[PDB]
């Protein structure tokens, strides 16, 4: 009974916000937006009252296509109908940086956004075609974004921006929205999951704006994955298979045992994570067998398919519950891959790892700024002279914040011919440091190790304390 | 060191060296000529060096370059293994650092 | 270790082991085969181990299990007595720990 | 087949040594002595070639008599037939002391042997009876023993001494006796287990010497257990039950989980230890249930029964194999309790723990020298004011040798009202130190803690380093 009472109170609270609003257009948007959460909230309570490893069958050979099997490059003429959409909801707060994550620099002063545009520019200049580049922004970044985007004026680049849905936070105890007024503080709201993209594209009118230029194929990728470069080869497979949803996949490395994996689920290709795998089978799920692929989040989609699922309202997503404590609330989120099940001819492709190089933590930023990578017209390609895979770098807990990183490593060490590197404690690397083979540095608790400039280290362990002060 | 060249058996200082000979004063640990080969397997480059002091256990790897003034003061009883290729310019070095093969 | 089994005198690695053989590199203290029996009275379980480094005085108790990468760096001159039954997963270990019978 | 070959070679080697002998009396002794080992060696190989927890049934209520149930003290008249025999095979080498263990001092300069005689002396003077006191010596101690025993001359004390069997060491590889000649070095011989007492008493003529004074009851106890005082109460139970073998037992404490325990074995009361309990059940055997008693080694026996088992050759013992490395060899030994099976009406008595206080290690010598015990005419009785059991004292590895003990603890600390004490590392205790409750001392590795004189410690942890040097 309490569920119906809560639903009634929730409905009245959701409607009360919709009643206190200054403009009709906002009311229309807010009503449709807020009415979706009422249904979600109902399912959430119902799904908890209702609460299968047997159904977790391995992906059949028919469900995965190999990149080496795809045919010749797609003709330039077909690129006019392609479209690229980027998630732009990440703040630099994740890495202790001010502003949006997209604005933080990576190499030679360029921002992560800069490379994307630069990649778009490379396509237009090589064939004189204008691929639309849409940014799914967030309320936390739009204000900073609206400022910085002006730097891209002039240059032949069609930039369009929109803000995703702004749902309010729901009080954990009362199960009611924390904000009362329409102009309530941002702390009362949170951005929902990636799946909001489909409706957001429509609700903002971007779908019309996109349809206005006749784009038929949509490509999504996270701004954090610099490897998501436009490759005309993949578009041909799409044009041939006319699939409604194609996800790029990669073979799980030792570090990719965790994270989502595609499941056949009786042909109806699905996905699952630790968020829903039963604890009694997580160890089984972590086995290298049966689950050999993971979700890269690089996805190719049909714009009219997106329209149809929205027009049909068939879009139903796996709710993800997150909690926070406002100085307690619940948040509902969704994944970009979960939509795979509701699409015809939906199947995946396995691509070489050169397409997945995320920048989530300090250990990544060092690899990209080193001499191991070179930028050509905005594309990062590893030196063909490098044998084996990428070297493993794992810095200690002292290098968490991106600001401090510049203090301890004023110049990036030469990492060619390096095999494995571990750094723990206070370590300062001078200029022109060369590392070869395996290098293990373990600073004494509370002491500092100042690696002398010009140092050449080969297969050795370093431990102790060394101070270098100017005479 | 590389500061001297042998011609038909005569030592002549490099005409490129400005000023007098640099002052080198090693600590009490390097007294015996036999041990000298253990701690300094390869002589460091001493061109452009001004003054050098070494006290305590100091091991110099190959291709070490010293410029200006270099003062090395090892902790009593501990050892300082200067990593190979090190380039030192006008600075004081103190502490302990072990380099063991992996 | 438990990674190999002998059948009529032939060694074949367990087909369950993925990838190549794990890399093991013990420190300079374990040179002599006699001492080896003192510090490692029972071989640690090495299935699912990826990389292991041991430097300095390290004593491994019985039923020690190592998973992923394990780096043990003993303090110069001190000893680390890994307690029996220890299960280590992807971590660095440094310090000194003595286990004496009550 | 190899067993017969080894037995044949052993026989020839044993007989060859017995043939090369200077005197007939030795030949008589050596022939009987050496012939016993041939039979033992045969059984050893046979038992090894042949190689039951199901049969390990708990002791039935009929197998154990309680000390509180035994009747009134036995009348003085019945004491003329009692006899006490002591094992005197322990060397001070076990505790890093020179000479026999029996000679090392315990309190006020008295040796462990001194107290035994002193206990006998008190008994003879209170009733004018002369109980014979026989010492089962060893070749390792007789030479020092023959010297020191002279100090007991004059005083009304009948002292008789004899040496137990001297068996040769058997080479591990050849399975042959290591010594060749008759005058071979002592390193080629070893004293066998306690069970050798029965034959040794006979073969030495001591049985005649005892029978010559009409003694009918024999009592055995180890010289190391100062609690083995002659108590006329137990002799009455013997006179009443006329049992052929009575062993004193005590309830296993937390420290007595290990060590031998009586087993009913279908009425045929036996004993077993880790030496024969199956490894798959040792953990089960260590449980507090089923095995609640352990062997104290205090045993009461009938002298004519001992004679009969020797005359009848019914004496069969559980062989114990021990190994040594002469600067490898095998040694065969037996336990004083195992003989229980070959005796009629053999049953045990459970006595209060005041009868078991061994002196095996440093932790024992501290308890006995403290103010917690007082000596009256040579008998130790704990102060009736002490509540609870004896306090637990466990000194660290630095106090192993008895010589060093005098350096770090020049005066014993007051231990009344002490509950638990732990000492690790270099700790020096000054004079007049008082400990109350629980005291934990943990010295820093390599440093020393000099507890200042007069210190009073109550329920506390002590850690650090403190030096006291004369001004």
């Amino acid at each position: 009974a309490s569920t119906s009472v809560a639903a009634s109170q929730m409905r009245n609270a959701l409607n009360a916000l919709a009643e206190t609003v200054p403009d009709p257009n906002e009311r229309k948007r807010f009503e449709a937006e807020m009415d979706n959460f009422f249904a979600l909230f109902r399912r959430f309570l119902n799904d908890k009252a209702k609460g299968n490893w047997d159904r977790i069958a391995p992906p059949q050979p028919s469900q995965v296509v190999n990149y080496d099997d795809i045919g010749k490059e797609s003709s330039v003429e077909f690129l006019n109908k392609l479209a690229v959409v980027k998630l732009n909801g990440g703040l630099g707060t994740s890495m202790g940086c001010v502003g949006p994550k997209s604005v933080i620099e990576v190499r030679e002063g360029m921002s992560f956004l800069d490379l994307s545009v630069r990649q778009i520019e490379h396509l237009n200049r090589t064939y004189n075609v204008n691929v639309p580049f849409v940014l799914m922004n967030s309320f936390n970044t739009d204000q900073d974004t609206q400022s910085i985007i002006k730097k891209y004026q002039g240059h032949n680049v069609d930039i369009i921006t929109f803000n995703q849905s702004r749902y309010p936070r729901i009080i954990k105890d009362s199960l009611l929205p924390a904000p009362k007024s329409f102009d309530a503080p941002l702390q009362d709201w949170y951005p929902p999951g990636h799946g909001d993209v489909f409706e957001s594209l429509y609700n903002s009118g971007t779908l019309d704006k996109l349809l206005e230029r006749g784009v038929e194929y949509i490509f999504l990728s996270n701004a954090d994955n610099l490897g998501a470069v436009v490759d005309t080869r993949i578009l041909q497979h799409m044009i041939d298979t006319k699939a409604e949803y194609i996800m790029e996949l990669t073979d799980k490395t030792k570090a990719d045992v965790k994270g989502g994996t595609i499941i056949d689920y009786e042909g109806k290709v699905r996905l699952l994570e630790i968020a829903q795998v039963p604890k009694e089978h997580v160890n089984e799920f972590k086995s290298i067998k049966k689950f050999k692929y993971f979700n890269t989040n690089n996805i190719w989609m049909n714009l009219r398919a997106i329209k149809r699922v929205v027009e049909e309202n068939e879009l139903e997503m796996e709710i993800i519950a997150n909690e926070k404590s406002i100085p307690a609330i619940y948040q509902l989120e969704t994944a970009v891959g979960a939509a795979i099940r509701h699409f015809k001819n939906a199947h995946g492709v396995n691509v070489p790892r050169r397409r997945f190089l995320p920048v989530k933590t300090c250990s990544d930023l060092l690899l990209v700024k080193s001499d191991l990578y070179r930028l050509e017209h905005g594309q990062l390609v590893m030196d063909p002279n490098r044998f084996g895979g990428v070297p493993v770098i794992k810095l200690g807990s002292d290098f968490k914040k991106v600001s401090d990183f510049q203090k301890r490593i004023p110049s990036i060490p030469r990492i060619v011919e390096l095999d494995h590197l571990t750094i723990t404690g206070a370590v300062n690397l001078g200029r022109n440091v060369t590392l070869k083979g395996t290098v293990i540095i373990v600073a004494t608790e509370g002491s500092t190790i100042d690696i002398p400039p010009g140092s050449v280290l080969e297969n050795c362990v370093v431990q102790g304390s060394l101070r270098i002060l100017e005479h």
